[PDB]
């Protein structure tokens, strides 16, 4: 009668849910939890010790670092091989590098200024930056807050994304672990925290996103309450980041726009248009073999580098290629939210996420359920509009113009099958897309 097979020092049988490590002395597997080794501390350990053969073998064997600017720091330090994003080098190259200043195309604003009526007047294109809170309709907990106060309210146990900079690899970690990484002034690694969304914590009540996020959000506007899919929840995410923390080149989710208010430290983002050109690159380069290699920064006509101190907010407009850099320990606010001012480019980027093969955690959770919800909601919102006497206005009309030949896509006979289980349960799919090419077809004669 042969003994049950538990593992670790709790004697426990396998859960293969759980982050294991496995003894080179006795052989055996153990909980990092258990023994004290974080997921992102696996890939430093050589030949991993546990604590009782540590006591007459020594610590474990670590592996041993022979260069400053690759992603495997064991690698020899030669001359072949280039340096790789988030590494030592990486970041003392980067610090030096000369960009035009985004004073050259951002806006600053005052928050009573920036409403929706001055947003299709001028168009939300370029990066809006707003130094005093006033009248944004923001609210947050006061600059004194600290990652103490955020494991406080969102609770020690948590677990969360955290990201190896220099090895630009993901893991998680709890937020009690986290938050005791993050006090020890001294850090053996950089590792930044930046999708932590809290609006099912009691944290979310400490933060109201801005009133110009709300007015615009579709999910805020056109998501029913009443839907079986999950409502999709990017509104609120708490971002902490050490010094030199780096997130490459990329573009949100959906295609979606931001907002961030940094509480304290200091961050700097490197802007990049969303021309055709650039966009074109940009999927280039994010399918590239060599991506970790190329600074994306150069393969640009222009680099724009907004430096964002605490107590400012920041909003970036859809589709724009940013990067961004913890210049000092960072606890940051922000939220992506859609808007009707750039569907066009919003759905532009939904495709790009497809063909780049995007997995399905990276992208806005149902975005073409809430492309459906919306395009209903629009249709009699122009109805309605000409039952007034009213002149829609351009961008709206080309938008909802975008949205129609997206719909109408996503039908065709071979395609059908797979934006299928996205399609609302309420909503006539051909009907309406036939009540919208109908409308537009108006709209586009007796004007
Ligand atoms: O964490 C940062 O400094 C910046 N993060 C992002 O832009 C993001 O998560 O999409
Ligand atoms: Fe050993
Ligand atoms: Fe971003
Ligand atoms: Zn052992
Ligand atoms: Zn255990």
């Amino acid at each position: 009668p042969p003994p049950p097979p538990v593992y670790c020092v709790c004697r426990q049988p396998y859960d293969v849910n759980r982050f294991m490590i496995e003894c080179d002395i006795c052989k055996d597997w153990f909980h990092g939890s258990c023994v004290g080794v974080e997921e992102h501390h696996a890939v430093d350990i050589d030949l991993y010790h546990c604590p009782n053969c540590a006591v007459l073998h020594g610590s474990s064997l670590m592996k041993k670092r022979r260069n400053w600017h690759r992603h495997d720091y064991t690698e020899i330090d030669d001359g072949s091989k280039p340096v790789q994003a988030g590494t030592r080098t990486f970041i003392k190259e980067l610090r030096s590098r000369v960009f035009p200043s985004a004073d050259e195309i951002i806006i600053k604003m005052h928050g009573s200024q920036l409403t929706q009526r001055y947003l299709e007047k001028h168009g939300f294109d370029v990066p809006i930056m707003v130094p005093k809170l006033d009248d944004l309709g923001l609210r947050l907990p006061s600059p004194t807050f600290s990652v103490m106060d955020v494991e406080r309210y969102v609770g020690g146990d948590k677990v969360i994304d955290v990201i190896d900079v220099a090895r630009q690899a993901d893991s998680k970690m709890t937020l009690h672990n986290y938050v005791k990484y993050f006090m020890n002034p001294n850090r053996p690694k950089v590792l930044n925290v930046i999708s932590l969304e809290f609006s099912d914590t009691k944290m979310s009540e400490l933060v109201e996103v801005p009133d110009i996020a709300k007015k615009l959000s579709w999910v805020e506007n056109y998501w029913p309450d009443d839907s079986v899919f999950p409502k999709p929840f990017v509104q609120k995410y708490c971002l902490m980041g050490v010094q030199d923390s780096y997130t490459d080149f990329h573009i949100d989710f959906g295609g979606t726009s931001v907002w961030y208010h940094v509480l304290w430290g200091e961050k700097i983002f490197y802007l990049i248009k969303p021309t055709d050109e650039n966009l074109a690159r940009y999927e280039s380069w994010s399918s590239s073999v060599t991506q970790s290699e190329v600074f994306f920064g150069d393969k640009v006509d222009k680099c724009y580098k907004c430096v964002v101190k605490q107590g400012h907010t920041l909003f970036v407009p859809t589709g724009w290629i940013h990067a961004v850099l913890t210049s000092q320990d960072c606890m940051a606010f922000g939220g992506n939210f859609l808007h009707n001012l750039n569907i066009g480019m919003q759905l532009r980027c939904y495709e790009m996420e497809k063909r780049l093969k995007t997995p399905d955690l990276f992208k806005f959770p149902f975005f073409e359920a809430i492309c459906w919800f919306v395009a209903k909601n629009l249709l009699e919102t122009l109805k309605e509009l000409r039952e007034d006497g009213f002149q829609p206005q351009t961008y709206l009309v080309q938008g909802v113009k975008a949205l129609h030949t997206a719909l109408k896509l996503w039908m065709k006979k071979e395609l059908v099958s797979e934006h299928a289980f996205e399609i609302p349960d309420n909503v006539r799919p051909g009907h309406l897309i036939k009540e919208l090419s109908k409308v537009i077809r108006a709209i586009e004669e007796e004007n």
